[PDB]
């Protein structure tokens, strides 16, 4: 399974396009969407992400650097269509890989629902949508952050 | 919710059975089963059970103290009547307070399931059944093991 660290993650469909905070801004509910790099070699703390593992399984929370706001599903609302958002509190998520690759899902633990990335407009919002063998804009890369 | 550390846990439908690994047994698809306490005044280390808490949630893996096995569900086959037994890997549960006290429900993460006892003969294997909140052969008290 993935280590734990922190990391930059892009969508394997749109591989100009990483997971991003909207605005740095730390109020709840503030959106997560697919946004261009914000600045060179691994971004702004609103495009790094931290990973914590429950040993023995492949369940984890994600928390971003700077401001330190966890990835929820809005409402705790576990359904096809929710939004992602900034949270004081996490939701639970099972990274999986997709194959001998380097890709991963990113899965709401039971249920057959994912993160997915809609279209490749810059500043789309990133929602849950029904697991499946064959969509790339369901599957995510992970590149460490050196930080310092 | 539930400090991490090491418990004997009771049924509260009958207060006189404790989860129990099946002999002591370490092999695989051993059962788990409701039992009377045997050892003064903790048992042997087949009926004590040691919690690891994923932190800022409410998921837990659960594991024996002699021999190590782990908690799971047979198969990852999580339907209503399905076995509990023990193994080399653990089902990801959910510990949350209910009832009132000392007292918890035992959930599978996302769905409408829990661990229940459904009757008091010494030995009644431990299976799944559906979430009822007036149901107390699905409620359980948790008790830390003496310092020797
Ligand atoms: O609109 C999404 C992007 O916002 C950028 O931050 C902006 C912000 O939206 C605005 O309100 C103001 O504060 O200027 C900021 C730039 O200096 C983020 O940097 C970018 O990563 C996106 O989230
Ligand atoms: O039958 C369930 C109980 O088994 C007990 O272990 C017995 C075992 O069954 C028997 O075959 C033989 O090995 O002697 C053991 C007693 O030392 C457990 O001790 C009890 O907790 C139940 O699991």
């Amino acid at each position: 399974s993935i280590t734990p660290g922190t990391y930059n993650i892009t969508n394997v469909a749109y591989t100009n396009r990483l997971i991003d905070l909207t605005g740095s801004n730390p109020a709840e509910n503030t959106l997560i969407i697919g946004h261009h790099l914000n600045k060179t070699p691994s971004g702004y703390g609103n495009q790094q992400w931290t990973l914590v593992q429950l040993p023995h399984t492949t369940i984890y929370t994600m928390q971003a650097v700077n401001p330190q706001s966890y990835v929820r599903v809005r409402d705790d609302n576990l359904v096809d269509g929710a939004a992602l958002v900034g949270s004081q509190q996490p939701t639970p998520v099972s990274i999986e890989s997709a194959g001998n690759s380097g890709q991963f899902r990113i899965k709401i633990p039971n249920l057959g629902l994912a993160l997915t990335l809609p279209s490749d407009a810059n500043s789309t919002p990133i929602v849950l949508g029904e697991v499946d063998e064959t969509s790339t804009n369901q599957l995510w890369a992970f590149e460490s952050v050196s930080a310092v």
